[PDB]
């Protein structure tokens, strides 16, 4: 129930709770850019999912989220050739109105790939 | 020649100049995140993607160049009813090791709905 | 009428109208990280005195801001030799809860310093 | 050793290890904006200050770091009432070029008032 572009994200998720979401999915050739590495905006997308179904978790039958804004990072190239990548959002602020969340994508070794910071705005009942 | 993540975005270039580009583009079905709007980080990819495109035009047959950080922000929620989205690249700073491009999307009316800025490096032969 | 820290900052004001805000300065020996450059948060704090002083303005008698976040980039360092700086605050959105205004500081030359995003919440009477 | 403008934002260092840089300070009427709360460019300056110094401890005797960028959002407004701040930075990435570093300001009762990420250049011998 995260919707179609999600799924076509490829993400699977272990964890969706009220302040922590983990996914794993994998770099793809029909992800990649021109040079062979991971488009930048997946990064983007998969740190937008990941923290949206927490912050959309969190808020429970109190209401909706929305995206705001989202500022990531990308700290290594990524190919197929690097395996399964684990997203984790993790909470910043969870407040009336605004959540920030912090979401971080590591390979397998613990080498930081990508992160990702989201903010959400609370459409309250 | 931008890869096929550029392709399953719909992107369509009516130009790519070192020192803008600009690409239509449209919500789909597919596009959207679970409450029938347009998933954020589809935007986010878009910004990538138009501003990557006018900084690799840029640098030429100088060298390549590889994504830094992306900040997105979200103004407007984007549906199929929304119809052709525009999205304009302009370069902030075009230097020896760093390139800044500031992305728009705009709605047929002029309405902003998103706005981007991409931070990317330079890699010289 | 801008407060004590916008004083310290030697910020003085050519316009400040609901759709634009235009501050020049100075670097000064007080302002400097140990380099002897420019501290970066001065260049934060000028970007956010500008854009929050046209913020302000543009809401006028129907409420107040509050600065909701600021991210800067700097782009060339900054001394005492680089003469006078000129911050412009610029309209990306004014709405009815958010506000996001870009300001840019160049030197005399036209040369891009630094450039910040500054999004404010709008308190309404 | 951390140049004036860090002297008169009043940050006191208890800790600048190459893992983590800890810092005091307090709001002070001289520091408001004009509704009696902290101006928000002292939040970037502050983050600035404290991922900067720990940056420059971790490159050490291998070279120099110059700020490239710093993203700070404000969480809760501050005054002289809310008493003793923490700054804690806390590394992201740590390579050869780049290093990015996050750092949360928190009140005595552990409320988190700002957080902000800054991106630095290492300056190799
Ligand atoms: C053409 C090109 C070069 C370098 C990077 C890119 C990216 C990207 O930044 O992920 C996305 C789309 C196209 C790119
Ligand atoms: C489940 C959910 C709620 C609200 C927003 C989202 C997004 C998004 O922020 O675009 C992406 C993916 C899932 C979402
Ligand atoms: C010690 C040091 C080195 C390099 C940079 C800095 C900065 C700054 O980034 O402006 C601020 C404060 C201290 C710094
Ligand atoms: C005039 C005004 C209103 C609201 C906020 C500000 C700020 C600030 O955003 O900290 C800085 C300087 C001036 C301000």
């Amino acid at each position: 129930r995260l919707g179609p572009y999600v799924e076509h994200l490829g993400l699977q998720f272990e964890r969706i709770d009220p302040d922590r979401a983990v996914a794993y999915w994998s770099v793809r050739a029909d992800l990649l850019q021109p040079h062979g590495i991971l488009h930048g905006g997946v990064h983007c997308a998969v740190v937008e999912s990941v923290a949206s179904a927490a912050a959309d978790r969190w808020l429970g039958d109190r209401g909706t989220v929305v995206g705001v804004s989202n500022s990531t990072d990308f700290f290594a190239p990524a190919t197929v050739a690097d395996g399964r990548l684990t997203s984790t959002a993790l909470p910043v602020h969870r407040g009336a109105t605004q959540q920030v969340w912090s979401v971080e994508t590591v390979d397998a070794a613990g080498r930081l790939v990508a992160r990702g910071q989201v903010r959400l705005h609370n459409l309250r009942l």
